[PDB]
């Protein structure tokens, strides 16, 4: 089997991407944030505290003839950005782009943090990291991909995120028309539950490539590119007037600037992030100070190849017995 679904930016900045997902019988379609940095499929629901729902579409398990309470199971998750959610668990039929999993754990939110409430466009998350990170207790549950894998034509999914445009998540096949050149594959460590890999270095603009190992995670659920402070300083030094602002929470730059590109290495291959992908717009409405899309990972404890990086590539998440990651230009 295979599946293919379009993923759409939630706003003009590409702050996140939403993908429609069919849950239950008859189908209830929710727009979920596919997140290769976590491993829970959770949704706003009829059980979510009413004051914490503001415009989201909810899953109502009582209206699904295939929903079953997973007795005694609860979940609770906290994300790197400080947001969180928790609740109980149903199993139900879940389909993405024509690919169907029966008996998928659907984690129903009883509580969500303010950041989730305040974002009316995201109805929940669909985790695509390794199932070892799943938070369901006392019986850990499998991700949608893990459940689908054996049935897929090939045990892979691909992320093809757009810049200020829709893109595609495919399951079970590699669309050879969706990228240019070849796909370069690179080793993955699953030790921390992430799609963790080592970039071979970077360049800023038309500058020389610096060969240096940068361990980090491929994370579709993180907006920005978080890299070591040395790398980030080298980038922003090429933008007149750019500075790190403790009050804003990262590097800012004059909105009048033209940003240089940023290149990262994948083995001997190179992925070029155009400068415009690094512009996250005014820090507040009407400001001439703009927020940067490359930020320091210092104090995160891990480097994160988030959407800024991934949307410059066609990315293969290869879930073979020994997982790997592939990157192609596009």
């Amino acid at each position: 089997s295979t599946g293919s679904a379009t993923t759409t930016p939630i706003d003009s900045l590409d702050d996140a991407y939403i993908t429609p997902v069919q849950i239950g019988t008859p189908a209830q379609t929710l727009n979920l944030d596919f997140d290769t940095g976590s491993s829970d499929l959770w949704v706003f629901s009829s059980e979510t505290t009413a004051s914490e729902v503001d415009g989201q579409t909810i899953y109502t398990p009582s209206k699904s003839t295939t929903a079953k309470l997973l007795s005694g199971a609860t979940w609770s998750i906290s994300y790197g950005d400080g947001s969180s959610s928790s609740g109980d668990v149903y199993t139900d039929t879940v389909s993405v782009g024509g690919l169907t999993v029966t008996g998928q754990a659907v984690e129903s939110a009883k509580k969500v943090s303010s950041s989730f409430t305040e974002d009316s466009t995201i109805d929940g998350l669909l985790g695509l990291a390794f199932s070892t990170l799943n938070t369901v207790s006392p019986t850990q549950q499998k991700t949608f991909f893990d459940n689908a894998k054996a049935s897929l034509d090939s045990p892979v999914f691909t992320a093809d995120l757009g810049y200020h445009a829709p893109g595609t998540y495919n399951f079970g096949f590699i669309d050879t028309t969706a990228y240019t050149g070849s796909i370069t594959y690179t080793a993955v460590s699953t030790k921390q539950g992430f799609w963790e890999w080592t970039s071979t270095g970077y360049a800023v603009g038309s500058g020389t490539f610096k060969s240096t190992s940068i361990d980090g995670i491929a994370d579709t659920g993180t907006t920005l590119l978080y890299l070591p402070a040395t790398v980030v300083s080298a980038y922003w030094a090429q933008v007149s007037g750019a500075k790190s602002s403790s009050s804003v929470g990262g590097y800012v730059f004059p909105c009048s600037a033209t940003l240089p590109s940023f290149t990262f290495g994948v083995g001997s291959a190179r992925i070029v992030i155009p400068g415009d992908y690094i512009d996250f717009g005014p820090i507040s409405t009407g400001s001439s100070s703009c927020f940067g899309g490359i930020q320091s990972s210092a104090g995160i404890g891990i480097n994160i190849f988030g959407d800024v990086a991934l949307k410059a590539a066609f990315v293969v998440f290869n879930g073979a017995t020994t997982p790997t990651l592939g990157f192609a230009s596009k």
